[PDB]
């Protein structure tokens, strides 16, 4: 229609996706139009599929970390993206984004997270 | 510059305003011309102070309850506003993004909340 119910579904589909690096799921959740930038911006269902490429190039840990904003045609969450490098644990700890069309697909995602969001040992 | 550092300090600024009723505090964080949408949009200084009155009426206990996310010109963050009405708490649970100019101040001001985010009792 879309609600905040079908939004925050969306996002929770999102991050057992990227769980799964299942990237037909995480692709299938936006419009053939939409637009993807995690920091170097994305557009169309082709560039974004190279996107969640070179990201699950590593196996994901991806978690939520507390409840989903969604209201309107938004929805915004807090989670945590973990995976192992050279026997160094890293965890990236962003705030995202989403935009939803009328048809409930995902127009629009932005990551948002710094430096001092990036958490690892030596 | 303005930097990761400068935009967390302007958050953590905003959340310590609330809680002590500052309006001065607060709207001195943003442009001249900066807009604030809480969710009814509102512009320029003196409409910001006016939202943010109407905001103050009950004393707010506010928390940053994660990390804030800083990075190029962009904020976002995540806590809670707690009020308290005939015996009753409630807990606001938004995501909040800022967008900061050249100067360092808040150009854009966005909070993202569903009915899903407002928690109380009967």
């Amino acid at each position: 229609m879309n609600t905040p119910e079908h939004m925050t579904a969306v996002v929770q589909r999102y991050v057992a996706a990227l769980n799964a690096g299942d990237l037909d799921g995480i692709v299938a959740l936006f419009a053939d139009d939409a637009t993807v930038e995690g920091g170097e911006p994305r557009s169309g269902t082709a560039a974004i599929r190279e996107f969640y490429a070179n990201s699950l190039k590593l196996p994901l840990a991806v978690e939520l970390t507390q409840e989903v904003r969604a209201v309107a045609n938004e929805a915004a969450f807090a989670f945590t993206v973990s995976f192992e490098y050279q026997g160094r644990k890293t965890v990236v700890a962003p705030i995202n984004h989403f935009r939803f069309n009328g048809a409930g697909k995902v127009v629009s995602m932005r990551a948002l997270f710094g430096e001092k969001n990036i958490h690892a040992g030596a």
